[PDB]
Order: structure tokens, then C-alpha cells, then sequence
């Protein structure tokens, strides 16, 4: 044991570290972990992308687990010292009577509490938290406190390298002796004791040892091993881990995507200015800030959009899902950082009850067994998830909402005909049901302990439970952004659409006005007033705006200047409205056939765009396409083709290629 | 290092302890001066303000150096409507769709608050308005906000809001109306304008129209027409959301640590095991909160006579002492400490919000721009209040285990059921009633541990799609507190009730030791004439059979033969007579034991009831452990200074009159110095375990 240390007695100094450096940093450097093809564990360095590189692995060929050999020493001296003090009499006061190796085989035989149902009806734990488990498992023995063999560690690590999974209870924890005590039996060969392999096969405990190469049989327990094994938070504090990292890359998501949502909605980019976000000191907001600005400080969308500023005052300001997401989102992300390093100490604890303190020379008893920081990390960061996905179902709510979305059509739909094309209505529906189930989970769990087990777990922290809703949450944080992401590209695709017609309908007017009327100036700028999409179904038709005020406009110049007067109404009548109806029509139809075909005169935006990656993604990568009642396609196929990317892993290098170009500060503000 | 995104200044306010944070935090809620310039209001300074009627109590200063950069901006907005507009709010309506324009920028001001003095206030006192208190908060957070100069309104306006803070006006505002805070705002501005609903309270409770305000606050010049932007800066803002949010987590940084150190009392009173506080079982988890809860309970049983004494005594019987203490106690540090981490983060959060500029748009004068945007978004607050309000329901359940441990007598270690102090159990039902209260308090709190962010509704024309509820949020966490705040002072008077339990035991325990070897010389000797070794080594034996006994099993009628002690004592006796040969001396032996038993009832009796006097009167043989303890500063507290009463049947007194006092007491702030007064002797740091 080390002495005291005098400039941070309490440990507040070296958290508080952790949380010095910028979010995004602290992201890259997970994913990184999380890409490595080794995990090497000593039992102080674990952190939650190496628990979730080990959990999406199936055996060692995704990611191989490695025991430090320089731990051994501590291991085997606690080891030892249990060992030596029972030759020379007895002492332990909460292992050690008469029947020793008959106390290890009880101590299992009543944890074995778990309901299996029928193995495959929805109550055993996921093989990939099993495989967490069995990793926090092994780091959190690898400090030199515990008593344990370090030979056991070694046959947990087969288990993981060669992907048998023992099986476990989904239910019956409230932080982890019960499914922790399925690990145990099956190490000792408990004769109920199960398994699966990377094929899913289910086999006893004697297949289990032969199939993962563990050799000279089952284990027998010395007296500490058995507590060791199941006293402890590595189940909840495993799959806790394995949501923070989740959490973290949604939480970087929601702030890409909003710089998204402003470029396709032409929101004005100012309301991500360092000033005001400096001015309310939180850095959650500040950093939010600063990474929506670099995405719009490198959109063609916005260079677009300004060049609309200077002809445009009936403007109304942006709703709040995109002027206050930086405000929104801040806070959020300050509370799934805590939860991460609190889980993330929690994985390197000793956490198994009695202490082995061989410096001093005794069983040190306690509470190290309470996950606390489970369950008020997996609640807050359950609720920052749920106010996560409230933003993101505004944004959708404004961005398919013709009265919001500034132009776009009704519903994103992409058909020549509204009529037969009703776009994502549909999904808009399913939005709102995960919005609402989202909105369920945020509720917390550590307000519901019982007084446990004889009243003598009369606090308990209920880790797991915890950690398993929260888990749930993420799912639906995963369905709302794979449903979002598709609209997103629909919109860019609007835009891309939107702007070729608006300039094939600029030129024949022009032509036709020229050749019929020979005050353009005053009919280009009637056309920018109105937007594409409220006549472009039927561009010639005399009810629909754009052939309305450009009669209208003719009409004020003859009504207040020229009255036969050149039979001036004969000229707008005849021959300007005529023309127009005769070529109009295949004008635009030829510049939707131009862009179906990408070979439109003006390029898509997105191409010339920081925020292209992930357009590139859906489109290329994935092969989702633009959405029209035209084609039989389905919404549900390109949400679903997204939302498998994402859990394969496939979104986290293109949302990041966003913004390899940012140096992590804002832009300058000071003059 | 470099701090772009000002993550750096965040963590280094986390840095240093709790308890530390928590005493500077102490000192300046008794600063009897607070002066603000918009970037150094703490929790403690707004706390001070709300509970001070007036400036008598705490007066309010503007810093006179923040006047040239308030005036700055102000300007710049006359110069620019002069001769230009295109400000939101100022040349533009307000809200969704906003796309009316306006050249009356005056009639827009005056606009503005009356469409927004929207709320709902009963009959004034049914339970519809803002306490005062609140009120006085919020205005010195909004004065606070303003003074950074990016606001655009008159320094004579925060003056005159300064000068009700000190003469105790406070405008009457709405309870609620505000998703987060422009309807209760509207009604301070609503008042500085002079409007016909407009009322405020003077100290005295006076329900008065904004005429008679000035006059009471000596405001002159007469009411204020607002210039277009100085509407906006009054109402725009989460001011009170904030002002609430910082006055609860002044009350939840104290509460967190009481908890730890009723956590250690717990443990004395119980006779728990100390060792659950060794610093290398925390050390080994990491987690700093429950370092600093381990340590703070260390410090207190290193300094406890009542855990010295319970060592001396496992030295000369090591045997026994099997059963281990319940989690309650034993993993109170690990349970405490992710509160308190979350707590600190909390108030660090709410003290950023009442330091920010949270108007629109921003008067930059530096760039000559208005920045428009989302500040006024108060979503700290509403995050803050959820994760802070779940951490004071996780306390308060820690208190209620204690508390259910402490009161049972198949759990506490051979104190009383209940706690009953009478001679007679049968007419003394202690401390059952206040355990039923307890349940009540618990299971509300836990209720209450639900957060309301998850229930915001797409609002005002839907163009506010998102909402903090800031305020809404901070009045549960203020409940909460309450709830919290009513265990407490139940918790307090139960282990007072303890301590005074353990005091009547040993001396108890002592008169019954004495008079029992003193009848077992004179009879069980006394036939050392012809039987030297006979019960002679039992004498050991019967001490050793009275501390095996918990006293209070027969302390009424200790004489008994029905009951444990009368029992146990002839068992030692008989066993011993026929186990040493009983035909070795059959016909005396078995004389004596009767005889023995006759003497002691005839004077047992008296020296217990003299002990229980004894312990009455404050002249006991065995002194109050407590008096040597660290603890002591509390259980003075309770006793000496408040008045509150060891509890029996025999007397009149019942619990909840007790529970009063100390409510009272915690609520006006006499219980934050007894519970650091346990600390004072603290370094800061766990004791060594490297020896
Ligand atoms: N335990
Ligand atoms: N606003």
C-alpha cells in the first residue's frame, strides 16, 4: 500500500483531471481503443472502448484479451497469504471452521438462483455481456487484493479468446453474486452448469473446458476464490461500460447532425458564436458550439444561403431545436462524461469482500461490493439519453414540416406528384413512439430499492437493472438517429433538386421574356420569392403561384404606366403567358431528369461540404437512394440498412471525417 | 496548458474537497454585504439574500466598476435605432413566426409585459404565488446577469431593482407559467413600468400597488419607459429557475454533510465496526466522494470514546462478535459519495447559470454586432435539479435504513425496542410512531426522485420545441430538501435518544457487575470454610455471564427469575455444582446457590433504580460517553441549546415535539456549525495505511 498523497489526499484532483480535456478528444481515443485487435488488462487501465471492442467480438480474431504478466506477483502473494495463514491455524474471519472445500461448494450451489426459461425465451443475459462481464471480471482481480489463484484468471481468459460464453440469468441481481455464481460453477463443473460457443451451441461444462483448451479439469476452490469470483459489480459495471461507449458516439452525432439540420433547413449559422456561448461559461455548450460552427464555417449550404440574404424584411427568426441545440445538448454531454469516468473507476476496482492486505497482515472487511456509481451513472446518463433524443425528434418534427422547414416539401416527399407521394409520414409516426417509449425510459431506477435479503442489504444500488434500461435506451437513441439520418439525405437531395429547377425556371423566363416583351431584373426577382416546390408539380398551371405573380407583376407596370398604350395587355396575355405554358413544363421535367441522372448543371452542395462523409455513407456506402412514391421502395429498408450500420460499427469514421479538419477551438471572436 | 473550450476552469472547480467547498460556502452565506458585478455570485451569496428580509440582514452592492460597460451598451442600442433596426424584440415581434415589424419601439416594450403578465395568483395567499424569498433571489440573479454590459438596459434600472432588494419589496409573481422565465419575470418589469395589476410585499407582509412600492423602496424619478431593448433584458432570462436552483443546492451541499456524519454517530451508537472506514477499501475504488465520506466518518470514530471503549472491551473476550454490521451502515461511504460527486457537479453548474448572460440578442459593442441565439435555453438548471433531486432521494433512503436499523432490537445491538427510555416498556412505545413518519417522508421523497425534463411539451406556436423546465424542476428539488430535511431532524432526536440509551446501560450494566460479585463473596465464599474452589473461578464466569446478556432484556424487574439475567446466573451455578462433582459436596452446594439468589434480590433491585436515578440527574458513575467524542458538538446541540428532552412514557413529552425544534433549528441555520464543529480537528486527509 502506498502512502498518502499530499497534494490530492482525497483522489478529487486526479478525477477532476480526466475531465480537463476537450469531449471530442476523449471520443477518439475511445474508438481508437475500441479498434484495436488486443486488450491487455493489469487492473488499473481498462477503459469502456476496450469493454465494448471485447463485448461486439466473438472470440480473439475480433479482439484478444491479454493478462499483464507483470501482475502475477500480487496475485499469487494474496494468494499465498490466505494459504499460509490457515497451515498455521486460522484467522479469516469471513472465510474461514470444519469443512472448507464443502463452504466453496455451498456458497454456489444456493447463488444458482437464476430462472433460464427455456434458454432462448428472452431471460438469459446476452452472450455479449456475458463476455464484459467476464473481462471487468478478471481486470478488477488483477490489483493483488482478492486471493485468488492467478490460474483461474488465466481459464476466464480462454473462455473469452475462444468465445464459450457460460450462460446466465438475465434477472436476479441487485449489485452481482447470482449470475456471477454461473461463472463459478461452471470453473468448478457444477453439474447444471452451461455454456455456449461462437456458433451458438449450447454444451456442459466439461465440453466447455475441452472446447476452450483449459486443462488439468474443473477447479477447486481454496476458501477466499469462491467470494472472489462472486462478490463484485462486474456485471453491471460491464454493461454500463459498454453504454457509455455508445452513448458517447451518439452524443457526437446529435451535435454533427445539428449542423446538418441547420444547412439543409438555410438556418442563419450565428447562433453558434463563440461569444455567446462563452458568455454562459458551460463548456458542454462552448464545445457543442464551436463543432456546429466548423461543419457550417465549411458548407456550401451556407455560402448558399447568404447569397439570399442580400435579396430578400417578413423573415422570421429560427425555431428552437436548431438555435438553442448548442444550449440544449451541453449539459447532456457534461453528464455522459461523468458517468464515463465514474464507470470507468468502477472497472478497475476491487470490489470482491473480504480485502487481502498482505503489507498489513489481515482481511480488511467492508462495503466495496456496492455499485453505487452503477446506478447513479446509468440513471443520469439514462436521462441526458432521453433528452438526446427530445432534440432530435424537434429537428425531425421542423425539418418534414412544410410550414417549418423553409421551402421543403410536405413530408420530404420527392414525386413530381404530392398526391401519390406522402414521403416520411410514416416514419414521422414511428418517430414520435420511440420519442415517447425514449421519454419512458429516462426514468430512474435507484428510487425503487427494496430492503433486501433479510434486511441486511437494506441500501442496494441496482446496478445491472440500471445499466439494462439504459441499454434499452440507446437502441431507441439508434432507431430515432437512423430514422433522422435518412431524412437528413432526403432533404439534401430537396436542396440538390430544388436549386436546378429554380435556375432552369429562371432561364426560359428570361428566354421567353426577351423574345416576347423586348424589366427582367423585376421577374428573376418575383421567382426568388417563391419557393420551388409550391407550383414546380405543374409549373404552368395559372392557379399556382409562380404563373400567378408573374402575371401580377406585368399587370402593376401596365396599370400604373402605359394605358391601349402599345396594346400592352395583348403582349402579356398572348404571346408571354403562351410561351411560357409551351416550354415551361418540359424545362423543369428536363432538369429533374438531369439530376436523376447526376448530370444536373448545378452540382449538389453536399459534394463541396464538411459534412459530405455522411452523405457519402448513406448513399454509397450503404446504397440507400432518394425516396419517391415514383419507386416501390420503402422508408423502412433505408432506415433499417442504416441502423444496422450503425450497430456494425460504420457510422463512427464518417461522423468523425466531419470534422478532421477542426484544431478543437472555436473560431476568434475577440475583434 | 490551454483551455479553449473552458473544460480546464470547470474540472479545477471540482478539484479540492467537499468539505472545504462547503465551509467557504458557509462563511458567505454570513457575509452581511453581498456586491455583485456579474461574474462571482455563489450559492452561498444568493442564499443569504433570500433568507434576509432586508438590507438590515445582507445588503445588496452593485459594483460601481461595471457601470461604464452597462452604459456601453445601452447607448449602442439608441445609436443604432435611430438611424437603422432589424432587432428581434426591438424593431420585430417576438416568438414564432415573428415576421410583424413595428416602428412604436415604446408601445413594443409596453406590449411586451402585458401580454406576458399571464399568470395565475389565486387569491394571492392559497398557494399560487412565488414566495418572497424566491423573488428576492431571482431579482438579485437578473441584477447579476446584467452587469456584464451585454444587455443594453439603463444602470439606473439594476439600482432601483437594488434598492427593493434592500428596503424588502418584493413584487408579487405567479408560482407558475414558465417553462424556462418570461411570465414571472414580466411582473418585476411589470412593476418598474408602473402597471395598473402590478403589487409587491413590503417586509411586513403589506400588499402594496407599484406607486406605494417606490415609495416604500424610496425609488424616485417615478415609474421607468422602457427603451426597445431594455424589455427583453428584464424578462429574457432564467433568472428565476436559477435564483431557486442555487438556494436548494445551498441546503443540499449542508444535508450531504450531515449525512456523513450521521453516518459515524450511527456507528458509535450501534457499536458498529469501524474498520468499514479504513481508507484502503475506498482507495481501492477511486471514487473521491466516497474517499471523503470514509475519511470524514474515520475522523469521527478516531476521536470516539465510544469506539475506544468497545475496542478495550473485544480485547479481554475475543470470543464473540460474529455477526457483521448490515450495509446500512457498513457501505455508507460507497452509497454517499457518487451523491455528493453528483451534487458538486450540480452547484457548479447552477453557478455558472446565475454568472451567465442569459438575454437575446447579445450587445457586443466590441464587433458593433446584436448576436441573436438560444441563451435563454435553461437547460443546466433542469438537469442539474433532476440529477441533484435523485441524489437527495438516494440520501434521504440511506437515512431511512439507518433509522429502521437503529429503532429494532433484533438489530441494534442491545439497545431498547424502539427506544423506549421508561422503566416499563409496556407503557413506552418510543420511537414507533416517528418510524411510520419515516416510511411516509421515504417513500414521497422517492416519489419526488423522478425528474420532470423527460416531460417537455413542444410549446408556444411550437417554435419552442425544446424547454429546460428549469424552474419547474428546482421547486420538486426544493420539496425534496424539505422531505430531506424532515428525516434529518427525526434521524437527529432518535440518535440523541440512542446515545442517552448506551449512557443508561453501562451504568446499568455496572451496578448489576458490583452487586453481584459483592453477594457472590459474601455467600458463595463465605463457604470457603469447606469449599475453597468450588464457585470460586465462577466469579469471572459470572461477569463474563452478565455481558453476555443484553441489559435492557431484563432490566425491569432485574431480579426476576423468569427473565435472562436471574436465569443465566443460576444456569452458570447449577452447571458448574453438577460438572465439578456435585458428590464431592452435594448437600451445601446446592443451599448456597438459593441463598445466593435471595441476597441479591433483596438489594439488586435498589441499585439498579439508583443507577437510573443516577443517570437522571446528571450524576452518573460511568460518564456520557459522548461528552469525550468528536460527536459531541451535536448531541450539545439538541440538548443544551434546543431544549429537546430524552424521551419515556413516564413524562409527558412526545416525539414529535422534539422533532419540531430541531426541525425549526436545521431550517434556520443552527445545526451548520455543531455538525463542521465534529471536523474541526480534521486535516483533510484518511488516515495512513501503510503501517
Ligand atoms: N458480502
Ligand atoms: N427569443
Amino acid at each position: 500500500n502506498g502512502a498518502i498523497v499530499e497534494s490530492d489526499p482525497l483522489n478529487w484532483g486526479a478525477a477532476a483531471a480526466e475531465l480537463s480535456g476537450s469531449h471530442l478528444d476523449e471520443v477518439k481515443r475511445m474508438v481508437a481503443q475500441a479498434r484495436q485487435p488486443v486488450v491487455k488488462i493489469e487492473g488499473s487501465t481498462l477503459r469502456v472502448g476496450q469493454v465494448a471492442a471485447v463485448a461486439s467480438a466473438k472470440d480473439a480474431s475480433g479482439v484478444a484479451v491479454e493478462l499483464d504478466e507483470e501482475a502475477r506477483p500480487r496475485v499469487k502473494a494474496s494468494s499465498e497469504w490466505i494459504l499460509d495463514c490457515i497451515a498455521h491455524g486460522g484467522d479469516i474471519y469471513g472465510v474461514t471452521t470444519k469443512d472448507g472445500p464443502a463452504l466453496q461448494v455451498e456458497l454456489l450451489r444456493h447463488l444458482n438462483a437464476g430462472i433460464f426459461g427455456t434458454g432462448s425465451d428472452g431471460h438469459t443475459l446476452p452472450s455479449e455481456v456475458v463476455r464484459a462481464a467476464m473481462l471487468v471480471r478478471i481486470n478488477t482481480l488483477l490489483q493483488g487484493y482478492s486471493g485468488i489463484r492467478f490460474e483461474i484468471l488465466e481459464a476466464i481468459t480462454k473462455l473469452l479468446n475462444t468465445g464459450v460464453s457460460p450462460c446466465l440469468p438475465l434477472r436476479g441481481t441487485i449489485t452481482d453474486l447470482v449470475p456471477l455464481s454461473y461463472i463459478a460453477g461452471l470453473i468448478t463443473g457444477r453439474p447444471n452448469a452451461q455454456a455456449t460457443t461462437v456458433d451458438g451451441r449450447k454444451v456442459d461444462a466439461a465440453e466447455a473446458f475441452k472446447i476452450a483448451g483449459i486443462e488439468g479439469g474443473f477447479f477447486k476452490l481454496n476458501p477466499k476464490e469462491g467470494l472472489a469470483i462472486v462478490n463484485g459489480t462486474s456485471v453491471g459495471s460491464a454493461l454500463a461500460a459498454t453504454v457509455m461507449y455508445d452513448a458517447n458516439v451518439l452524443a457526437v452525432l446529435s451535435e454533427v447532425l445539428s449542423a446538418i439540420f441547420c444547412e439543409v433547413m438555410n438556418g442563419k449559422p450565428e447562433y453558434t458564436d463563440h461569444l455567446t456561448h462563452k458568455l454562459k461559461h458551460h463548456p458542454g455548450s462552448i464545445e457543442a458550439a464551436a463543432i456546429m460552427e466548423h461543419i457550417l464555417d465549411g458548407s456550401a449550404f451556407m455560402k448558399h444561403a447568404k447569397k439570399v440574404n442580400e435579396l430578400d424584411l417578413k423573415p422570421k427568426q429560427d425555431r428552437y431545436a436548431l438555435r438553442t441545440s448548442p444550449q440544449w445538448l451541453g449539459p447532456q454531454i457534461e453528464v455522459l462524461r461523468a458517468a464515463t469516468k465514474s464507470i470507468e473507476r468502477e472497472v478497475n476496482s476491487v470490489n470482491d469482500n473480504p480485502v487481502i492486505d498482505v503489507h498489513r497482515g489481515k482481511a480488511l472487511h467492508g462495503g466495496n461490493f456496492q455499485g453505487t456509481p452503477i446506478g447513479v451513472s446509468m440513471d443520469n446518463a439514462r436521462l441526458a439519453i432521453a433528452n438526446i433524443g427530445k432534440l432530435m425528434f424537434a429537428q425531425f418534427s421542423e425539418l418534414v414540416n412544410e410550414f417549418y422547414n423553409n421551402g421543403l416539401t410536405s413530408n420530404l416527399a420527392g414525386s413530381r406528384n404530392p398526391s401519390l407521394d406522402y414521403g416520411f409520414k410514416g416514419t414521422e409516426i414511428a418517430m414520435a413512439s420511440y420519442c415517447s417509449e425514449l421519454q419512458y425510459l429516462g426514468n430512474p431506477i435507484t428510487n425503487h430499492v427494496q430492503s433486501a435479503e433479510q434486511h441486511n442489504q437494506d441500501v442496494n444500488s441496482l446496478g445491472l437493472v440500471s445499466a439494462r434500461k439504459t441499454a434499452e435506451a440507446i437502441d431507441i437513441l439508434k432507431l430515432m438517429s437512423s430514422t433522422y439520418i435518412v431524412a437528413l439525405c432526403q432533404a439534401i437531395d430537396l436542396r440538390h433538386l430544388e436549386e436546378n429547377i429554380k435556375t432552369s425556371v429562371k432561364n426560359t423566363v428570361t428566354q421567353v421574356a426577351k423574345k416576347v416583351l423586348t424589366s427582367e431584373k423585376e421577374l428573376i426577382t418575383a421567382i426568388d420569392r417563391e419557393g420551388v416546390f409550391t407550383y414546380a408539380e405543374d409549373p404552368a398551371s395559372a392557379s399556382l403561384p409562380l404563373m400567378t405573380k408573374l402575371r401580377a407583376v406585368l399587370v402593376d407596370h401596365a396599370l400604373s404606366s402605359g394605358d391601349e398604350r402599345e396594346p400592352s395587355v395583348f403582349s402579356k396575355i398572348t404571346k408571354f403567358e403562351e410561351e411560357l405554358r409551351a416550354v415551361l413544363p418540359r424545362e423543369v421535367e428536363a432538369a429533374r431528369v438531369a439530376v436523376a441522372e447526376g448530370t444536373a448543371p448545378v452540382a449538389n452542395r453536399i459534394a463541396d461540404s464538411r459534412s459530405f462523409p455522411l452523405y457519402r455513407f448513406v448513399r454509397e456506402e450503404l446504397g440507400c437512394v432518394f425516396l419517391t412514391g415514383e419507386k416501390l421502395k420503402s422508408p423502412g429498408e433505408e432506415c433499417t440498412k442504416v441502423f444496422n450500420g450503425i450497430n456494425q460499427g460504420k457510422l463512427v469514421d464518417p461522423m468523425l471525417e466531419c470534422l478532421k479538419e477542426w484544431d478543437g477551438k472555436p473560431l476568434p471572436i475577440n475583434v
